C-alpha cells in the first residue's frame, strides 16, 4: 500500500497545477517543489499508513502505470469548467481509468463570494457554482467524494489530496 498513482484531470486554468504545488510545499522535510507534475513522488501519511503518491498533471495536455485515483477539478468561478464534467471529463476518465476512484474537486472556492467574480459572471447569465451543485454532480458521476478547495488561501487541499489517498488505499 506504499506507492500509488494520482491523476489530476479538469478544464484549463481551474487549478490542477496550483493545487498540486500547494500540497507539494506542504511537505516536510521541506523539498523543491517542481512546476510540472508527472511522476512526481510526494509522500503522505494518512490514517496508519506511509504512501508514496506519484502525482500526474494534465495541465496543456486538456485538449489531448495503471492509476488509483483521479482528482476530477472544476472551478467555482466557472459553470462551464462545472459543466465539463459530465460532457467531457467523466466519459473520457472512465474510458481509459474504468473503475478507478475519482475525487470532484471544486476548486477556486474563494471566489465564491468575490464582487469581481460575480459580475464578470453575472455579463454571460452565470453565477458562481453553489455547493449543492458540486455535491449533486459527484453523485451523477459516481465520485467517490466532492470537496471544496482553494489553491491561494489552501483551504481544503491537505484534505482532498487524504481524502484521495483513502480512495487510493481501498479501490
Ligand atoms: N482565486 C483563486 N485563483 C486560483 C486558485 N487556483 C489557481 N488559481 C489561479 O488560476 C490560474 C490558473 O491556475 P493553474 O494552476 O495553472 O490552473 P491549471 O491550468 O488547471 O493547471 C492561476 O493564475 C491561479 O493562480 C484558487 O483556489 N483561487
Ligand atoms: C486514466 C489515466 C491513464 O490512462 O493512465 C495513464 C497515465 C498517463 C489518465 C492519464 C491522463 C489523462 C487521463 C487519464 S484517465 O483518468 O482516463
Amino acid at each position: 500500500a506504499i506507492r500509488k498513482k494520482l491523476v489530476i484531470v479538469g478544464d484549463g486554468a481551474v487549478g490542477k497545477t496550483s493545487l498540486l504545488i500547494v500540497f507539494s510545499k506542504d511537505q516536510f522535510p521541506e523539498v523543491y517543489v517542481p512546476t510540472v507534475f508527472e511522476n512526481y513522488v510526494a509522500d503522505i501519511e494518512v490514517d496508519g499508513k506511509q504512501v508514496e503518491l506519484a502525482l500526474w498533471d494534465t495541465a496543456g495536455q486538456e485538449d489531448y502505470p495503471d492509476t488509483d485515483v483521479i482528482l476530477m477539478v472544476f472551478s467555482i468561478d466557472s459553470p462551464d469548467s462545472l459543466e465539463n464534467i459530465p460532457e467531457k471529463w467523466t466519459p473520457e476518465v472512465k474510458h481509459f481509468c474504468p473503475n478507478v476512484p475519482i475525487i470532484l474537486v471544486g476548486n477556486k472556492k474563494d471566489l465564491r463570494n468575490d464582487e469581481h467574480t460575480r459580475r464578470e459572471l453575472a455579463k454571460m447569465k452565470q453565477e458562481p457554482v453553489k455547493p449543492e451543485e458540486g455535491r449533486d454532480m459527484a453523485n451523477r458521476i459516481g465520485a467517490f467524494g466532492y470537496m471544496e478547495t482553494s489553491a491561494k488561501t489552501k483551504d481544503g487541499v491537505r484534505e482532498v489530496f487524504e481524502m484521495a489517498t483513502r480512495a487510493a488505499l481501498q479501490a
